[PDB]
């Protein structure tokens, strides 16, 4: 295929992926502030949604969100 591989539903998910592609693995709180949110809970919905579709992966060790391969 000649087009890009991931699927985003909204601007948040698209920013989350692009952000973690550009800096590498970061915690949900880093992602939240980078979108202009306040808390890790404001992003967690988008973050876990992308993990459920093969786009993100959280680390159990420090809650570091890393783009799924």
């Amino acid at each position: 295929s000649h087009m890009a591989s991931p699927q985003f539903s909204q601007q948040r998910e698209e920013d989350i992926y692009r952000f973690l592609k550009d800096n590498g693995p970061q915690r949900a709180l880093v992602i939240a502030q980078a979108l202009g949110m306040r808390t890790a809970k404001d992003v967690n919905r988008d973050l876990y949604r992308m993990k459920s579709r093969h786009l993100l992966d959280m680390d159990e060790q420090s809650k570091a969100w890393t783009i799924y391969r």
